[PDB]
């Protein structure tokens, strides 16, 4: 379909879940949006200022948290490494979970992620320095495994003790076609926490497609109002919710902002 629709969505309007295992490229995407002042940087600045708030200043922590669409990335991991034991990854596309192992164990071709973690280290009062972060991170990051929202049993049938946080960034919107299948993952998602367990959410706003590149792939177009209700019906409670009026560069994005929440498992 060119550039008309997005790719993987010609038959029911939203980029199908095989168009991340085939089209989806972690160095590419990689690239794109977490090179680095652009406004990828600048969003990606206020996302690390978010996460260092939730996770350092506020009381979000707890043994184990699970990360939910990590994607190839590892920047959403940095500040809550400082306040959580134990780490899990997990991602619906085998070739990000590949970029991540790479990164795991520092081999010489994974992404350089240097420049964002000195920012977390600045931002976090330098205690200590960029190699140190990382290592820390490495060590918490327990498990790599295969994710999918829409199934009931997200992680397939991986046995995990309960987890005190569920943090989402950017994958919902991308992973949803529709309200109801955004208000049933947020749902799945809640079958991995404990009862009181901590719910972090940082996604787009009015976006209906996202670009890798020339790549269009789709997003749920979400309004504060509609992500406020579906989170509250899928059984939780919001303890902040922020919006952020920073949007994407034009060429990548017809995003109207961004959101940022943390909702607590009834
Ligand atoms: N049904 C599904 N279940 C889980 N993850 C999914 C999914 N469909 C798409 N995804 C993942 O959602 C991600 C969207 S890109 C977000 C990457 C990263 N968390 C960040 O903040 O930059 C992709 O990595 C894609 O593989
Ligand atoms: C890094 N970007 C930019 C972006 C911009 C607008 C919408 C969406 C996105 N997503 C996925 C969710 C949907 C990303 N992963």
């Amino acid at each position: 379909s060119s550039g008309l629709v997005p790719r993987g969505s010609m038959e029911s309007g939203f980029t199908s879940k095989d168009t991340y295992l085939s089209h989806f490229n972690p160095r590419d995407y990689l690239e794109k949006y977490y090179k680095f002042h652009s406004a990828e940087s600048q969003i990606l600045k206020h996302l690390l200022k978010n996460l260092f708030k939730i996770f350092c200043l506020d009381g979000v922590k707890g043994d184990l948290l699970i990360d939910i669409g990590s994607g190839p990335t590892i920047y959403q991991l940095l500040s809550a490494c400082e306040s959580f034991k134990e780490i899990v990854v997990t991602d619906y596309s085998d070739q990000n979970l590949q970029e991540l192992e790479k990164w795991l164990k520092a081999a010489p071709a994974a992404f350089d992620w240097s420049p964002v973690v000195t920012y977390v280290c600045d931002l976090e009062g330098n205690r200590v320095k960029g190699p140190e972060k990382e290592e820390k991170l490495r060590q918490a990051v327990k498990q790599v495994l295969k994710c999918d929202v829409t199934q009931s049993q997200p992680l397939g049938a991986v046995p995990l003790p309960p987890a005190d946080c569920v943090l989402s960034t950017l994958c919902l919107d991308a992973a949803c076609p529709d309200l109801p299948t955004y208000c049933r993952a947020l749902r799945n998602l809640g079958s991995l926490l404990k009862p009181g367990g901590f719910l972090v959410i940082m996604d787009a706003l009015k976006s209906s497609y996202y670009m890798i590149g020339e790549q269009k792939f789709s997003s749920l177009p979400l309004g504060r109002e509609a992500v406020e209700a579906a989170v509250k019906e899928a059984g939780y409670t919001i303890e902040w919710f922020e919006v952020i009026s920073q949007s994407y560069s034009s060429t990548m994005a017809n995003n109207e902002g961004l959101f940022s929440l943390v909702a607590r498992k009834l």
